[PDB]
């Protein structure tokens, strides 16, 4: 059922809180048995919000591999993304030691450091090109090299730099700095723009390891941006966009991280961001 119409038919029956709970009834339940160990209760942020043990990334050293994130592999539509919550003061190292073993090109921040009045993640990458910041618990350096500020959204130039062997590599951050405190945005338009600026950048394509995706609890608004990247390329290589069940896509997404998209107000602006971008991706 075109989707388009589907939403006009839940409007109009304003039925989003009833579709939002049968997603959450039938959502999968796997194990997060290493996120719930009392050695890593200070690595997590919020006590229900957890990564399953089956997808959950690995950090590459003995002691405790533990971090707070999870892979989304989808099969058909040939992409991954790394769901990450915002770095907490003791994880900073932890967050830029999954982007170097990962062999990420691009971070995706879609919360302000402070909102409501509270602090939602740390200050984790630097302001001024000449104060760098070392990760002394990973052995890495990072530097600002360059910072693009737009109305909507800032890009970010950064080096990580590997103090183990000397290697270098370039990573770009999009930081969506205009989500509001309270609900959705009123217009897709500004998301979906954001959108296309990380796809042209190279950071979701199959040469990099995954995008690291991340907001304060990284399900919510981070569950938007990849659910809508991965609806929009369904429909464009697919014969019949038509085909694409934005419920279906969510609930397979769900496999792999608990939680992805928080509220009915969230499910809505998805499926308005797909019924947007499609306009362009069916040759406008
Ligand atoms: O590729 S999906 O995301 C997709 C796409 C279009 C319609 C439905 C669906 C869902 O089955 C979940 N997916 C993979 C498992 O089948």
């Amino acid at each position: 059922m075109e989707m388009e119409k589907e939403f006009e038919q839940i409007d109009k029956s304003g039925s989003w809180a009833a579709i939002y709970q049968d997603i959450r009834h039938e959502a999968s339940d796997f194990p997060s048995r290493v996120a719930k160990l009392p050695k890593n209760k200070n690595r997590n942020r919020y006590r229900d919000v957890s990564p399953f043990d089956h997808s959950r990334i690995k950090l590459h050293q003995e002691d405790n591999d533990y971090i707070n994130a999870s892979l989304i592999k989808m099969e058909e539509a040939q992409r991954s993304y790394i769901l990450t919550q915002g770095p907490l003061p003791n994880t900073v190292g932890h967050f830029w030691e999954m982007v170097w073993e990962q062999k990420s090109r691009g971070v995706v921040m879609l919360n302000r450091v402070m909102e409501k009045g509270s602090l939602k993640c740390a200050q984790y990458w630097p302001q001024k090109e000449e104060k760098e910041m070392i990760f002394e618990d990973t052995n890495l350096k990072l530097t600002l090299i360059s910072e693009d500020i737009k109305s909507y959204y800032t890009v970010r130039q950064l080096e990580l730099e590997n103090l183990t062997t000397q290697e270098t590599r370039e990573i770009l951050h999009f930081h969506y700095t205009t989500w509001p405190d309270f609900g959705v945005p009123e217009s897709p338009a500004s998301f979906l723009n954001f959108l296309f600026k990380v796809r042209e950048s190279g950071s979701l394509s199959p040469e990099h390891g995954p995008v690291v995706v991340h907001c304060s609890a990284g399900i919510g608004r981070s569950g938007t941006f990849c659910l809508a990247d991965t609806c929009l390329l369904l429909m464009d290589k697919r014969k019949d966009p038509s085909s694409v069940d934005i419920k279906k896509v969510l609930l397979e997404m769900r496999k792999f991280r608990m939680g992805l998209i928080q509220t009915a107000d969230q499910l809505r602006f998805s499926y308005l961001a797909v019924i947007e971008g499609a306009k362009f991706i069916m040759g406008d």
